[PDB]
């Protein structure tokens, strides 16, 4: 946890399939873990240009960079040096389903991400396959302890050309490679996220993304 | 329209429905401060009590006029008067239970009148809802966005269980105004932070008092665009 | 108790999205041959602003031909009768729940059904009335919790070709105690539900169903 | 197209992926009678064995060329050769497990070659899959229908459980031919009856032999139209 500095660098490898299209990506970036901000510069290195909106891959590119406010125990930062994993299913309301699994490790002071993606049943005439998307709205995730890890739930809204949205729901399981005796678990909490596309080029084979993420309790008054 | 909604408002409600195959009716009366986003409801199970399922699965079906819209967010619900509005929802529990609910909201002699219809099916007969192992809801954030001249809402809610766990459910809501579109200023995407709390119960949950605070906001995180 | 010929009467009420409605019907069929006809009237809320097809499956489990000696949970439930509850999820977001009570009063089968559908998209084929009835389907039934559960996918034909798929999950509960019921194991019902006649923007509808229960007759290595 | 698929065919397969963060690899070989709908596959877990999860969840990912198409139903799979075809699938278990799979089917020197990738998530640790308390699959009927120059399939499958009862799952499949649509005669709606059986196993499911029979038909029920 004192392994995680005020500025940290990251590198990533990603591969998988969406429908029948194979691809690979790599990225590099940096952020301030305690401030909850980060930047990633991404290259589609195989299978580009993608025949699907890049927005569906956006959330798969970094949990160490969440500002855990209010003394909330930090499952992610606490996991180092052992590191951690995550597994997710994202279900779009028009049929697309994307699962993703991820390994996070720390090697010579650099965070190293290895991601796998498997997307299926995206409608060939819907807005993902037809590239009619304009990035994600901000969202709140709820995290709660479950099976010795953390589970997360959120709904995210994918902006469409013309002003509408396509909604998706995701369910994540976060697992620490640190033995449970050395981790103090949080209770229920919330993470507010704003994931933004900063730059793109060459039919989204180059993308720059930024994320700000701040964890908190619910601050509403309680009658109890 | 907004002028019809005063600083202090009373409510009256009728509910009937089924869960699994158990029929029930409820009645309630309450009061709140619509602009401050707080309300209290005192609820009676008048038929089919004691219910064989956790009253918690009905708790979110008992009041959208009572949201504090911060930051100038246009208020779809308050703007709807005097015509009023309706809502429809499906709540899906991760162990199989599915609860649909439809609701009519009207203003009648300065009283808010709720008529609610519930149909819940396929709760597991040996799960925590049917065996009454629940302890109320965690706080939650709902996302609301415009769709089809109305609003839709999405949230995930966590139902606390005896022993420390949670059972998660997801709900998808459509809110429809009875006011003609040309007379509504529509909001964009926004968020509502909610805390629904049970304050009293008696007689195997045939008498229940609930309180809700709801506060609407934009996302306050800084943006790079 | 359940004779070779049987008549039926039904009341239905409910809501889809925000549209309230009521229907009634009568028909007859042959419970042992798995066939039945129902003539159906929309008596309040007509004409419906949604495709009647979404209601078709809610209008009769006593009329399934249970072959090969499969213990027939439905027919054994008399005179006490039985209920069912269902959720149908459409792949474009419509969700319809339905609960039903089936009783036998003075030789006639009596049905009381309640419908609540939500979230049907206003541009989709259901709310546009651009559907052309159901394909045939096979339902899987299996014992669970002292009742039976059913699983099927159904394909709703669309004006202009293609289909909209839905999935349903059904729970069938007997009003007769467990100890006076022989339970089946896993089995399958083949169904063909067709519309014979409509009139007056679907406010009158005639429907026929044939339903036959069977085991799987593929050969087994075990 | 169909001329390349003989009365007897051989298959080889490679599989890899992950279920709840356990990585694994499998190989298989086998043979069958494509036009009679029968086939046998002998499978080795070559990396990650013994698996911490019921092998039953992988069984449906190990061969669409082996469907007996009765009644003149145009056979999308056999017509796709020599180019071959792919499939993609999501299987949703009623206790939360989700398994996505994608497959490449090709024909090389008269051998069918299968390349399969598997990604399973959220299988509950005290459920039957992760506790390895399953006893194979019931028979099932799949519905197939054309959609967008492809074929989609829908089915519910019942997984037999140690102690009696079943865990139910649903799957949604998309089959895509590599052959241009120009050269394919598409079927309409039809049905496939399946019976997938475990014939033998050894060494804690690191060796498994499976058989499948699959027969396509229309519905034989009389029609009133």
């Amino acid at each position: 946890e004192e392994l995680i500095k005020e500025n940290m660098h990251m590198k990533l490898y990603m591969e998988g399939t969406v429908n029948n299209h194979h691809f690979k990506c790599t990225s590099e970036g940096e952020g301030k873990p305690y401030e909850g901000t980060q930047t990633m510069r991404i290259k589609v290195v195989e299978g580009g240009p993608l025949p699907f909106a890049f927005d569906i891959l956006a959330t798969s590119f970094s949990r160490t960079f969440i500002n855990h406010t209010q003394g909330i125990p930090d499952f992610f930062k606490q996991s180092f040096p052992e590191g951690f994993t995550w597994e997710r299913v994202t279900t779009y309301e028009d049929g697309g389903v994307l699962t993703a699994t991820q390994d996070t490790s720390l090697q010579d002071g650099c965070l190293i991400y290895n991601v796998k993606i498997r997307g299926v049943n995206f409608p060939s005439n819907g807005p993902v396959m037809q590239k009619k998307t304009l990035g994600w709205e901000a969202n709140t995730e709820m995290l709660y302890p479950a099976d010795g890890g953390l589970e997360g739930r959120t709904d995210m809204a994918l902006k469409l050309v013309g002003g509408g949205h396509l909604i998706c729901n995701f369910k994540t399981t976060y697992r620490s490679k640190k033995p449970a005796k050395n981790l103090k678990m949080p209770g229920v909490y919330y993470v507010d996220h704003r994931l933004e596309r900063i730059k793109e080029a060459d039919k989204e084979t180059y993308v720059e993304q930024h994320e700000v993420a701040v964890a908190r309790y619910c601050d509403l008054p309680s009658k109890l």
